[PDB]
């Protein structure tokens, strides 16, 4: 009885239970909310099936302490290992597919703007110089500022990752372009006249704005004061008419006509320019962790050594800890890639933050747990902590909006 130890002077098992109980209630609350309001845009805009898997993984995470703190039976030693291993696996391996999808979608987004400026501005598959004599390649991508032709080739190989000999491909030129796009966005966000307009526009209309920036510069686009205001107020037809009078339109009519049209419709008409799969992939990554656990049940049969001490060795912990580490490492990679993506009510910002802490939690777990003389309690807190973080950062801000701010919804 957890009360006995609490009264004998040890509040560790009673605390882990309360922690686990409060966690289960919290997870139960969140899921029910997502069920009732499943049709609300804040729940509809994300993969609902994946969230259910993440919420299920966290629930088992809290249930883990009930196997770590239990009456000494044989199967509880089984439930411990199958729980501490699979519960993070259910959460992170479903979260990686979510982030990976968000990474491909973003990459495909940068693909369109690349094809846009390839048509509007052009491209060179070998090294050249700009109007100021500096070595350049691709779509106006500066390589270096030294007169050395050798210097440019060195910088190119480091950027591409191979011996290019001053020659690249379309795909490699897009890579260099992605950098210049991000740099352009950085400048726009730091420009007081361009920032409000950029924030109001959709994905397509933002590319048309960056198009203008790459032609005239920031200090040039800011000259379209009246037109920029029209775009911000979503008055497309008035913006197009106003832009068609500019010196910019009369100087480069062929290109300007396409950019203006993109502001109009918010489509790529001027330019020639899966859910079920995610569940299967998530299922596969979970079964891999299960195969590891089942194998270790065979290699090293679990046996009983309030506290339930089992005979689980290092290898019985290290292997599923390492696999979970990869799931975490992969998630962070894609989450950091999509950290600024505003889809789903700035969802990804919260996702990235969770993966930052989880890496610290995982990294801290290794020296702490393996140097500890109180392993069971340190395993209870560790699992309940990283489960709480994933619940507090990813789900709570969505529950808040859904219950406290239904108008925002
Ligand atoms: C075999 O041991 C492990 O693989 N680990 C030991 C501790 C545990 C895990 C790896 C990452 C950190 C951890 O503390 C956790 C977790 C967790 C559980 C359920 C839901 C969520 C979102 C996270
Ligand atoms: C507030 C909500 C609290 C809910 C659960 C608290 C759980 C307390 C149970 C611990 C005692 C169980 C026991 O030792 O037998
Ligand atoms: C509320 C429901 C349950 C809270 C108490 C759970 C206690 C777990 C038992 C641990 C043990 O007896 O070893
Ligand atoms: C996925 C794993 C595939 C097959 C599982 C085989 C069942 C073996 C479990 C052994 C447990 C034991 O008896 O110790
Ligand atoms: C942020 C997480 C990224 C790191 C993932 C790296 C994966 C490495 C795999 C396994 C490392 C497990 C460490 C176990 C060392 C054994 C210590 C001991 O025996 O006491």
């Amino acid at each position: 009885s957890p009360v006995q130890y609490l009264r004998w002077g040890d509040p560790a098992p009673i605390a882990a239970v309360v922690f686990a109980c409060l966690g289960l209630l919290a997870t139960l609350f969140v899921t029910v909310v997502f069920i009732i309001y499943r049709d609300t845009p804040v729940v509809k805009s994300s993969s609902r099936e994946l969230c259910y898997i993440i919420l299920a993984g966290i629930c088992l995470g809290y249930l883990c302490t009930f196997c770590l703190i239990a009456k000494p039976k044989q199967i509880y030693c089984y439930l411990q290992r199958i729980g501490i291993g699979l519960s993070p696996a259910m959460s992170y391996s479903a979260l990686v597919t979510k982030t990976y999808r968000a990474a491909r979608i973003l990459a495909m987004s940068k693909k369109n703007i690349f094809e846009m400026l390839r048509i509007d501005e052009g491209l060179r598959l070998k090294i050249y110089k700009d109007t100021e004599g500096y070595y350049t390649i691709g779509i106006g991508h500066l390589l270096t500022k030294s007169p050395s032709l050798n210097a440019a080739k060195s910088e190119l190989d480091k950027a591409i990752g191979r011996n290019t000999n001053g020659v690249i491909t379309k795909d490699e030129a897009e890579k260099l372009f992605n950098q210049d796009v991000d740099a352009a966005v950085r400048g726009i966000l730091r420009n007081a006249k361009l920032k409000p307009v950029y924030d109001s526009l959709d994905a397509v209309r933002r590319a048309a704005l960056i198009n203008m920036v790459f032609q005239m510069g920031e200090t040039g686009v800011a000259g379209f004061t009246n037109s920029l205001r029209m775009l911000q107020q979503k008055r497309w037809d008035e913006a197009a008419v106003n832009l068609a009078k500019s010196r910019w339109y009369n100087q480069t009519p062929n290109r300007a006509k396409r950019v203006i049209t993109t502001f109009r419709t918010g489509t790529w008409d001027a330019y020639k320019i899966s859910a079920c799969a995610q569940l299967v992939i998530a299922f596969i990554l979970i079964c891999i962790q299960l195969g590891i656990i089942v194998a270790l049940f065979i290699m090293e049969p679990p046996d009983i050594m309030v506290y339930l001490i089992c005979n689980t060795t290092n290898l019985g912990v290290v292997a599923p800890l390492g696999y979970n580490g990869l799931l975490i490492l992969a998630c962070t990679f894609y989450a950091f890639k999509t950290r600024n993506v505003p889809a789903n009510f700035n969802e990804a910002k919260y996702i990235a933050f969770t993966m930052y802490t989880t890496c610290i939690i995982w990294l801290a777990f290794v020296p702490i747990y393996f140097g500890s003389n109180y392993k069971i309690i340190t395993m209870c807190f560790s699992v309940s902590l990283s489960a709480t973080v994933a619940l507090g950062c990813m789900f709570v801000p969505k529950v808040y909006i859904i219950l406290a701010k239904p108008e925002r919804n």
